[PDB]
């Protein structure tokens, strides 16, 4: 069908990314990376 | 064969949810023993 389910998938994907990266910082003091 | 969209965003969803629980969890310190 047309593809507006695509972009839904890609904001709450790109959003497991960004909310992930967040967690990783904050577990590691050091936060270099 | 339908809502196969529905399915997609459920997971990735539902993974927003997990992950943002885990990180306000890490944000406040845990209750006093």
């Amino acid at each position: 069908d047309s593809k507006l389910c695509y972009l839904l998938d890609g904001i709450l994907f790109i959003y497991g990314v960004i909310l992930t990266a967040l967690f990783l910082r904050v577990k590691f003091s050091r936060s270099a990376d």
